């Protein structure tokens, strides 16, 4: 019992010495990190692409159908008077009529298929507006019924939409929804695919505010085309490769977990007979490897799945493959952990990490209370205190030194509107920045060297 | 004596076990830091659309009535022609009387109420200039009475203003006032409130330099809508709520500061008759909680009367509830300073804090002293420099490393225009950076470090 | 002798007790201090206004004479064709031409008095040129007699200059000088000065590229308007307090100076007959107050005569008055030193200080020679490369981890066009950074330690 | 044996004194520093002006050939349209016509020479499509021949291309080809050298997005004109005195470390009679001079050749001769290593290396596992994800505190697009972050301190 339990937790040149085993684990561990990463960056060299297509096709139609658009204006784009709002939505509209004897790209209508459009018709531009919505400011009297009433009309491709009337006073919003077909040739080394973009472009109201915002947005559905013919199976067969071996490793790492259990069992009964702890049993590289085995096997699913058309969930998929390579080069770190030097190293990180963790929850109560703060007296006039978690950003970013002197600039501008708010949010902001820097940081550094120091002078 | 002495000094659960009393204490602040939090969010949230109406009214009118108007261009925004601020003060006038035309927003306009304003106009055109304005550079001579004389244009809503003559060589400045009356319709789960802006555009020629600022500036006058109907008092309720669960906290605390106070006057006569040290029997902690109190308390009164639009002290009451927000949340503090291993961090900074103090004020002679050279010295080349509350702002981001290649760029365009100045800027430069980076950090790192050796190696 | 010698060194309040002399030096330097700082902050404030109008001018000179100016872009403001620059010289000159029908400001011509002016004439309009200019790249060939010639016309304020023929070929480059007369109105609580704003427009085809930068300068000469009157001594009484008071500082510490060399030598005599080390004696203190009073004094008198508009030299004078504030300020901590508290801190640096130095000369051998591999390498390729001392902003704005992505990524965009030098580029910013980041700032962090352990554990 | 020995590792005094051999290597290599040093700088004065000449010359063409080109603009320029595309086409062979009529720059045409241009053309004007191209996403149809025709117009200097009918849907891309000679005029203190600019402008198709960017580059091709003529050797010899000097300390350098290994061979063999460890008779700073003297020899050939118009490798030879003053100027730390209180510092750093080189690789493993998981999962909605250099480059620019908020800041704006990702980002960034700035830094940190004391204490 003795010898097995030493033997349990020999490193594996002391098992190879021990048992003579060849270890196959390891050299599997390495095989699965090379076939993990490989399958990680092709797929990330192909999402790029279509990302590229989405992303240049979207910034295409911003130019083709917002009246004066130009590059960096996406935030500000507005209309601010009743001739502006009406020139764009009907320079909207004219540009989807004109769009094959202009546009450099090669565009597909498409009409009916579900709402907002009717069978026949390519383009809805739909007006939304209050059911009642007297508004008379004058003598501070307004009879609202709230619920919203679209009136919707109806473009085929290629001038009724010319006689739009719009309910200013009671406006909610104007949209317009289209759908444009096109092939995204530049896949030549796939085959090409056959892309549907819904563009909507929205002109919000929803302020009243005589702002009316202007945006233009797509999805993109991806399907394969029904007829390709380009003149003159590894994928999916690296996917059931890399399938494979993380099924075999967590084969291999169930069971040693599940000896380690035994064992566990074993030496505990042994005790009492005889006679927190029983986790020393538990290998955390073990853990660490199989969920990783799981993620990478759940998001190859998803994957193979995504490759097929039959799925477009990319963000989780891209999460899990992106999460399990993280862990797979994070258990590297397991291997250096049996050489002396390094072993010093990652000792030192493994005893520091509880009090810095604790330290973590100590600064999170005072950082909490800085952030809402902040947010409730600075939020009216700085940029950046707008929401909870664009001020915890920025207090972030200020403890870490970036972003500081705009942050003041930014207040420098109210020193006449409010002294008040201007002396307050010097006072925060110094107050802040110096705690932070001058004791917070310095307190982690000193963790640290403690637990160096207990390391090296056991 | 010594029984109370030591039963007045044990933990929570040291005092549950000696005398089996349920805390009331602990469960009441854990019940305010909820409630305060959440009247802050809710506070929060509210402010934030008025906000954002006020805002976007604004950037309308900025839009609406400044000729040539474009967005980020408000620092810049001026004439440097005859005809280009006549042609800018026309056209905000033009617009003004057009605005129920154009505009996508529903205004009122108001007539009369106080000056600038006659009984029945709505907008008034004012023109600046000195008593006596004579000025010849030609000979060198000048004979100024510098008492200013308004002359102001009455303009009623829907053209005497088009014969405007602007005295230019004596000019000092031009103003246009109007009040616009808008009901906030985006308040629907409010009822909507009734907004008068106040719009102030001024062309600003005090600096006689060429060169005339034009801005625009807005104040809201919100009140209750005199018949609001919207188609089908628990904020009340909560601040009530608040106030009491803050007035029992206080009571509470200030109870046990009194005891605390007798059981001292009891130890110090009981002392002297057998023969700093008093403040032993001071807990900060209740202080701390005390002024919270009497923070949130006057902050809920204020808002209670701003929800009801009877003030608009908004800067007050924001700056009361978050201070008192960010007091309690830093009070969560005690709670950790009960478990071993969260006081050993706690205190640790607490020893520390005497001597970075200490340094902060040796710190601070050697900063003002560098931040009166570079404003004498730099302020004429740099723009960072240009008062002293921005030169303390560039430095004390510069020894946080932000924003230093932009700072030495600045001054990169100055080589040639005078040498000595450039190289006096290296020098301030390097040598103020280096100081605070290499040495001042340092130390405050081995304060903080010596702190952490003297708590764990008593 | 050895009490003489002990009283020598005893603090301020061990003299008092010693010897009961009321002390005088201690009182005069707080006076000073504060006399010293007022001054500053006045001469700064009258020097801010100044700044403003002169800057304000330029910003309008610039709009009024330059076609198609707009702000921001100074630095890419060019020619590209020879109508392009025809017709932005005879804007310039039509527009000096049309200044008092068009001007916001009110500007007097200047006539004659000089170069490049005629006597009646008040705009010089002149052509640089080479002597001899052959140049035919078709046959590779060219004879060029770099001898400049310059021909120029005079314009007299209200068409000869209209007939302007340029030699494009040869040309070196164009100038337009002309003054303009105005009076500082703004200046009221002081008199109202005259200046005469000099303006040279630029337009330079020194690097013959086909690319004519345009530029607009200004130089200001301000006097005392000769016949001032504005409807109804105590900056010069300041002044000559200031004088007054460092002139008794200096005389003191000068006679402290005289008696600790005497003690010295008496000490050193006295141990010869019995029997670095002589600086002991020299209190540095003194020495830095010493030359703290010159330096004030000095700027002091200058202060006096430019106010007087008999001196223009503001550079040398701020930067003497600015100097000698700083000195003061940092002088200050001389009073710190006297309680034990802040003595730790204080000795703490003093003993660092050294090896600080001695590990700065280190460091600077090592960054010297980065600098220049910096300069050579990526000079062509970078913009923050392309001068030895923007390299070293460069670099010194990269280890206090400023400006570093945007450092990257200028670099990005050369992957295609050279991989050689994109590769080294990462290489060398890796490198740099890792290297002053993970050991030299560290072992600044360990010095500094290491001077507290030893003052703290003597 | 023992003395031999001895003297092999004195110092250079103790040499001296043992010896009394003058110090040749000494002075030579102080010498070989201020020669390469020179040469560097020299070189560096003369390449700047030959970039400035390319870059301005290059800003002229995009000025005078794209049509609607303004200054920052290069990276989004772009057409949307086709007859954007043909206007900005005909614009450049327009202005190519015009060239010499408006040109500020004196350019000489070329014709023939070589493919794309035929024996009597100065401009090429070629477009390549698609061998066959059919595309129909009307039906989600295509029938492609993918191999690339060039079908090219060809110009002759002074309308054929004005019948230029490009193919839309098959369209690859458009080029425009021509040469410019010009003279470098602004050399003169050199003798003007003759440029030869190939011009390509590209309207890029390939990536069929409707969405086509046009850009402008050129190569610049030097050489020296045929028939220079102004009217009125000292580098080479310095370049041969710099090669002298570089061989000689070659020379004396090889003769040490052959001595050396030749003790090392006597030292061994003398141990084994009597009975890692043999390269403490490798003086590394003897490789390191080597090392340099090669280099620079190399970089002075190339220079050479380089200055003659022989070559035109300057990335190759300036990233040599840039290497080789980097390895001159660290060796410079030799010198400082025989002072005891500078050879503290100098093996403070030399002791901790190891381990901070450990610590970096575990420090390796834990980046690139983020990097990839960034890339992934951040890439297809962050600008700085895109790919995994620049990943790389915004995570290490992270560690250092640079451009934090703004990373942030992009993440922001999709918290309504992908509530997951951006969930996501946030606990990546923020765990990123907290993880190495508290813990990995703090341990280099530990690292130089330790090793510090280590030297301090032996
Ligand atoms: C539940 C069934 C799981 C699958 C069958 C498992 C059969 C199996 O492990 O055999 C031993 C070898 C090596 O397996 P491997 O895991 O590399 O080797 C084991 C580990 O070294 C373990 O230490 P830790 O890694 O620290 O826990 C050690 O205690 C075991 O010795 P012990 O038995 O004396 O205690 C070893 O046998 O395994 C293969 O070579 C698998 C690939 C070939 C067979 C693939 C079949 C699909
Ligand atoms: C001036 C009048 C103040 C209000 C009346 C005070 C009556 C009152 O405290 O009773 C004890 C409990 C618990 O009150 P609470 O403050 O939670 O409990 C006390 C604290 O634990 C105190 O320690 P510190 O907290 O460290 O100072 C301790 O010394 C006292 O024991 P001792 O007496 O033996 O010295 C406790 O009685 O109090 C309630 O349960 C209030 C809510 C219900 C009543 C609300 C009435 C409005
Ligand atoms: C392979 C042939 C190489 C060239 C000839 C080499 C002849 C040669 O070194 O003579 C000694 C002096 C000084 O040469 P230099 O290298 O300055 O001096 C030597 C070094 O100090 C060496 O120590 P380290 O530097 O620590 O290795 C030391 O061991 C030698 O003493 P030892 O002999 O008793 O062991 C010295 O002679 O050298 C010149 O003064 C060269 C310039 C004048 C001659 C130029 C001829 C082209
Ligand atoms: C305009 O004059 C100023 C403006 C700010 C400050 C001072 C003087 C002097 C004390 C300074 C303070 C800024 C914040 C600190 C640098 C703290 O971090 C330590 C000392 C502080
Ligand atoms: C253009 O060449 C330079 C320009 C600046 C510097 C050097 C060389 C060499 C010494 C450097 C100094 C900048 C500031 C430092 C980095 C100090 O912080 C420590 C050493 C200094
Ligand atoms: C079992 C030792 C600790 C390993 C846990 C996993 C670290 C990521
Ligand atoms: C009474 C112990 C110290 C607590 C003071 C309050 C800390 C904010
Ligand atoms: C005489 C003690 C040292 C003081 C020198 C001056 C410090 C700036
Ligand atoms: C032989 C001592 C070490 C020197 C190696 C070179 C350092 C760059």
């Amino acid at each position: 019992l003795r010898r097995r339990l030493k033997y349990f937790f020999m490193s594996p040149c002391d098992k190879f010495r021990a048992k003579g085993r060849k270890p196959c684990k390891l050299m599997l561990q390495v095989v699965k990190i090379l076939v993990v990463t490989v399958q990680l960056i092709l797929f990330g060299l192909s999402n790029q692409l279509a990302v590229t297509f989405r992303e240049e096709n979207t910034i295409a139609f911003r130019h083709l159908f917002l009246l004066g658009y130009s590059d960096g204006a996406d935030d500000t784009f507005a209309a601010y008077t009743r001739e502006q709002l009406y020139q764009a939505i009907f320079h909207a509209v004219d540009q989807y009529l004109a769009l094959p004897d202009v546009s450099l790209g090669r565009y597909a209508y498409v009409r009916g298929g579900g709402d907002p459009w009717t069978n026949g018709s390519g383009l809805a531009l739909c007006q939304r507006y209050y059911h009642r919505g007297h508004v008379d400011p004058a003598n501070d009297t307004f009879d609202i019924d709230p619920m919203v009433v679209t009136d919707c009309i109806q473009v085929d491709p290629p001038s009724s939409y010319k006689n739009l009337t719009l309910k200013f006073h009671k406006l909610v919003n104007v949209t317009i929804h289209f759908r444009l077909k096109t092939i995204n040739l530049q896949s030549l080394n796939e085959i090409p695919d056959c892309y549907t973009f819904s563009v909507l472009i929205t002109f919000d109201n929803k302020a009243h505010s005589g702002r009316i915002p202007i945006s233009l947005e797509t999805q993109a559905h991806i399907q394969e085309c029904k007829h390709p013919s380009v003149f003159q199976s590894f994928r999916l067969l690296f996917d059931v490769v890399v399938i494979l071996t993380c099924s075999l490793s967590f084969l291999l790492c169930a069971r040693s977990l599940l000896r380690g259990f035994l064992l566990q069992n074993e030496f505990v009964g042994f005790m009492w007979r005889q006679r927190w702890e029983r986790l020393e049993f538990v290998n955390g590289w073990y853990i660490l490897l199989v969920t990783s085995d799981v993620l990478t096997i759940s998001g190859t699913i998803m994957k193979i799945g995504i490759e097929a058309k039959n799925l477009a969930s990319y963000d989780v998929c891209s999460i899990l493959l992106g999460t399990s390579t993280l862990l797979v080069w994070v258990g590297v770190i397991r291997y250096l952990t049996f050489f002396h030097n390094y072993n010093i190293l990652i000792a030192t990180l493994r005893v520091a990490l509880p009090s810095v963790m604790r330290f973590c929850c100590c600064v999170a109560v005072i950082y909490l209370g800085y952030c809402f703060c902040g947010w409730i007296v600075l939020g009216p006039y700085h940029v950046k205190f707008r929401s909870l978690s664009m001020v915890s950003e920025c207090l972030f970013s200020l403890i870490n030194g970036d972003d500081m002197f705009v942050t003041f600039a930014a207040m420098q501008a109210q020193q006449g509107r409010s002294s008040l708010v201007w002396l307050f949010s010097q006072l925060y902001l110094y107050s802040f920045i110096s705690l932070f820097i001058y004791m917070v940081l310095s307190l982690f550094i000193a963790l640290i060297t403690g637990a160096y120091d207990t390391i090296k002078h056991p």
